[PDB]
């Protein structure tokens, strides 16, 4: 269905599109998205399609893309990561034709879809304001160039962000996804933030951190 959104109370002349994560959808982190909410920014929490889960034995379930493994060495649903992010691609597209340039656009997710916002940020033309990738992971690591990917987000700003008790995806997950974000992109716009004691959720410093980095790369007029 239509994607839950937080809508600027003025005109929005910024956007935070934010994918939730496996198996939810995008209410809860769109209410969350109110709660550090800035009036002049737009708030978009798109709904994952149901798709079988192959992890699951392909029971279906709300999924940016497919699941096979949860070990960085698990098969990944190349197809799907891409087409997923094709998918984001044409939702950017849609608020720069409705006034809202791409460069004023923050991208990000939650594990599965802030793995999504990840590899979309760093494969689209689209000129990006930065990206806020919580608890999550690169996709398709070894499908990037040996060097800094250069063209439209090279010196894009990625606020990334990891909790140390995480089970699911495990903080050294994130911090070896950073590692290949400072050679992606400038790694002076990148950073690392870890939450102690915090599994595979969020905490309000982590929201109230990532509210500190939408303002400043979205500030107003
Ligand atoms: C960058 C190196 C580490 C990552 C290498 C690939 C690991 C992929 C497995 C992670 C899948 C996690 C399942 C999603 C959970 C969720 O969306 O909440």
């Amino acid at each position: 269905p239509l994607p839950a959104i937080v809508p600027a109370a003025r005109k929005a002349t910024a956007a935070v599109i934010f994918l939730h994560g496996l198996g939810d959808t995008g209410h809860g982190w769109a209410e969350a998205f109110a709660g550090i909410r800035s009036s002049h920014i737009k708030y978009i929490c798109p709904h994952a399609p149901v798709r079988p889960v192959t992890l699951n034995m392909n029971v279906a379930m709300p999924s940016w893309f497919d699941i096979i493994g949860l070990s960085p060495d698990s098969q990944e649903d190349e197809s799907g990561i891409k087409q997923a992010a094709e998918n984001i691609k044409a939702l950017i597209d849609q608020e720069v034709k409705n006034g809202i340039p791409s460069n004023r656009i923050i991208l990000g997710g939650f594990a599965q879809g802030g793995a999504l916002s990840l590899y979309t940020a760093l494969t689209t033309q689209q000129k990006l304001a930065g990206v806020t990738a919580l608890s999550c992971w690169l996709p398709l690591r070894a499908s990037f160039p040996q060097g800094p990917i250069g063209g439209a987000n090279r010196d894009i700003s990625i606020l990334q962000c990891h909790g140390d008790c995480d089970p699911l995806v495990p903080l050294m997950f994130g911090s070896l996804t950073v590692e290949k974000l400072k050679t992606l992109v400038n790694p002076a716009n990148v950073t690392f933030k870890t939450y102690e004691g915090m599994m595979h959720s969020s905490c309000q410093q982590e929201m109230m951190d990532v509210k500190q980095f939408i303002d400043k790369l979205l500030p107003p007029i």
